[PDB]
């Protein structure tokens, strides 16, 4: 029957980005990776099978894929090649994705707003907002 993340499931395309270069700088991404990653217009493909959620992020820069159970830490290699320990939870209908590495932390929130999927990436005081629409 109907379930936890139904409104997230599907194929989404990036339509706007703000402050992503600054977010990446704060994370520690180097110049060349920032330039090429920042150009990209990824799709995000979200699916659910039982308790397992899969998020694929695909662009001309990189294809990534994570599968996880809410609340259960996992290893992730990010598109910029960080090796992080991640935990994703649902907080009042928002997917909250925390990545920990080298004593640092970043949080990515994904939420449904109208017909969009809005992604907010936060590293210390710097936020990037990335808006997706259905493909
Ligand atoms: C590097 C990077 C990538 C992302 S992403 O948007 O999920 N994926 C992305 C960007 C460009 N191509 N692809 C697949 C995010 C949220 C953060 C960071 Cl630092």
């Amino acid at each position: 029957g109907s379930h936890m993340c139904d409104a997230f499931v599907g194929t989404w395309k990036l339509v706007s980005s703000e402050n992503f270069d600054d977010y990446m700088k704060e994370v520690g991404v180097g110049f060349a990776t920032r330039k090429v990653a920042g150009m990209a217009k990824p799709n995000m493909i979200i699916s659910v099978n039982g308790d397992v959620i899969t998020i694929k992020s695909e662009s001309t820069f990189k294809n990534t894929e994570i599968s996880f159970i809410l609340g259960q830490e996992f290893d992730e290699v990010t598109a910029d090649d960080r090796k992080v320990k991640s935990t994703i939870t649902l907080d009042g209908g928002v997917l909250v994705h925390v990545q920990k590495w080298d004593g640092k932390s970043t949080t990515i929130k994904r939420k449904r707003e109208d017909d969009k999927l809005v992604v907010e990436c936060v590293m210390k005081g710097v936020t990037s907002t990335r808006v997706y629409e259905r493909a």
